[PDB]
């Protein structure tokens, strides 16, 4: 979740 999409 969270970074699951695109954040890193």
């Amino acid at each position: 979740i969270t970074x699951i999409s695109l954040c890193a």
